[PDB]
């Protein structure tokens, strides 16, 4: 059984949208200019999925910290960079912690990476590269 | 590589991931079914409903073309994206359901698996998430 479900529904052509049922995510989308698209204001798949795989280790930073007992700082980032390839993605996950030396920190993006559902569900099918960031 | 995205998040409470391009600028509410405040701010698993949901139309753009084929258009792909907890790990359970207005049910599942094997978060989550392919059309 599911602790939470989300829904969403996407439609289609260059006027598409995507739209969860609870209406929190409420976007148009709009195929990169990069990729002969109209560049327009709206977003595209793997630009969800970067905002997606940042805010979901982030939530694993969370557990981490509580399961463990250690403090991340209040201002740490992560920054997710996906590249569409020609169709498979690939991504890098960066980390900022201020405060914490590079050991600490790589620990913790190592341990999150263990709990992140998104990393459970892209396991051996996407190059995950994790990185800090002075 | 035709195409990088790119995005940050901050935690907190008052979390936030935003695109470096400003076209998603998201506020992040834990939702209230996992004990957090049930605030207006999105989460990953919806993120992730609405960009496989995205992806799947992107990849009936693709199909189309193709095959030379016609999607009516008013075509529509819902993505439910559910967290399971899995001892220590947490894992995603995935449904996608398309509705194809004037296609016949064997049309439609003809796109949906064509589809299928075309999205690139098909392909990322291939053999560790049990996808769920549907019609209502």
């Amino acid at each position: 059984a599911n602790v939470y479900t989300a829904e969403a529904t996407a439609t289609g052509g260059r006027a598409g949208t995507t739209r969860s049922s609870d209406d929190r995510l409420n976007l148009d989308l709009s195929v990169p200019a990069e990729m002969g698209g109209d560049g327009g204001p709206g977003t595209n798949p793997e630009q969800l999925f970067a905002a997606g795989y940042a805010a979901c280790f982030q939530g694993a930073l969370g557990v981490v910290s509580r399961r463990n007992k250690i403090d991340v700082p209040a201002d740490s980032t992560i920054t997710a960079r996906v590249g569409l390839q020609k169709f498979a993605l690939d991504v890098e996950l960066e980390g900022h912690f201020p405060g914490l030396s590079r050991e600490q920190a790589e620990g913790l993006m190592h341990a999150a990476h263990e709990v992140c559902p998104y990393s459970a569900a892209t396991r051996n099918n996407v190059d995950v590269r994790l990185k800090v960031r002075e």
